[PDB]
Parts: C-alpha cells; sequence; structure tokens
C-alpha cells in the first residue's frame, strides 16, 4: 500500500509513459492486477475485452462467436490493441488470453512493456472451479497451444516463486497488491537492462 506508492514512484522515470500490457491466461488476475498497477501510477487503465463488448454497437461477442466463429473476434482484438499502442501514451492494459496468438498483436505490444502473469495452470483451474480436473483439463489444451507465446512478453511475474519468497501455503493466498508489487519489480529489472 504504501510499498506500492514508493514503487510505482520508482519505476515513473524510465518508463517515459511507455504503456504497459498484461498478458496471460484465462484466470490469471490481469484486470485486478491492471488496475491497482494504473491507480498506482496514475495511469489509464483500459481493459481490451471490454473495450471490444463496448465497440460492438448492435450485437454482442457472443453473437460474433456463433455467427462468424473465432476468427473475426481475432480481428476486433487486434483492430483494438492496434488503435491502443497508436493512440494512447501512459495507458494500463490487459489483454484477453488470447491476444497473445497472433505475431502483429505482438508487434503492437512491443512498442511497450508486456507484463505475462504466469500463473500455474493447477491454480489457474482451481481459481475457474471455486470440475477442478475438468476446468484443467481444458487450460492444459489451451496452455499447449499459447504457453510459448507468453514468454513473448517483457517481464514474467511468477505467481509460484512469489508465494514460496512470502512463506505462503497457495498461489491463492495472495493478494492483487501482493502480485502488482512484483509486477513492479520485475518491470523494473526489465527496465533497468534496457
Amino acid at each position: 500500500q504504501q510499498i506500492l506508492k514508493k514503487k510505482a514512484e520508482e519505476v515513473k522515470p524510465y518508463l517515459n509513459g511507455r504503456s504497459m500490457y498484461l498478458v496471460g491466461m484465462m484466470g490469471s488476475g490481469k484486470t485486478t492486477v491492471g488496475k491497482i498497477m494504473a491507480r498506482s501510477l496514475g495511469y489509464t487503465f483500459f481493459d481490451c475485452d471490454t473495450l471490444i463488448e463496448q465497440a460492438m454497437k448492435g450485437t454482442s461477442v457472443a453473437e460474433i462467436f456463433e455467427h462468424f466463429g473465432e476468427s473475426v473476434f481475432r480481428e476486433k482484438e487486434t483492430e483494438a490493441l492496434k488503435k491502443l499502442s497508436l493512440m494512447y501514451h501512459q495507458v494500463v492494459v490487459s489483454t484477453g488470453g488470447g491476444a497473445v496468438i497472433r505475431p502483429i498483436n505482438w508487434k503492437y505490444m512491443h512498442k511497450g512493456i508486456s507484463i505475462w502473469l504466469d500463473v500455474p495452470l493447477e491454480a489457474l483451474a482451481h481459481r475457474i472451479a471455486a470440475t477442478y480436473t475438468a476446468a484443467l483439463n481444458r487450460l492444459s489444451t489451451i496452455w499447449d497451444a499459447r504457453g510459448e507465446a507468453y514468454t513473448k512478453a517483457s517481464a514474467r511475474v511468477s505467481l509460484e516463486n512469489i508465494t514460496l519468497k512470502l512463506g505462503y501455503r497457495s498461489v491463492s493466498d495472495l493478494t492483487p497488491a501482493e502480485i502488482a508489487i512484483e509486477a513492479f519489480e520485475q518491470v523494473q529489472s526489465y527496465l533497468e537492462k534496457e
């Protein structure tokens, strides 16, 4: 809470109003962590998926999926990310789990600093299910497809490593603030080394 103020003040000068993008699997807490980060920096926070929902005038995302499939949503995500990187500075943006699939999105996101919330699949399945093995199976299938792509991010925040360092029981005991403090630390380490 104070560490947050202090850790945000310390990163402002390397940032030069560059934007930050939170990437990760479904359920990885991108949105809550992102808002906390944004608020600490005095930055504007945007949720990619929320923006796309709202730009859909008179139809929904659900209808885009039934009628056009994943491919047409993917172009909307791309158009949304393109917009955000060319037009806004000093923003924090959480993206959907699939934003990382297309190399075009890495072109816009790499104009900024990207932060991957690496949450172990088992914890994702447990967050999702509160059945566990059924969530886990699905995430495991998705992980085999996207896994490699998250590693393209500037910084990685391991929720496993945070829980060890803090002596907590499972990643589920972590607070959004404690995760944002680690995101701050890794962003800072990345920026110190260019």
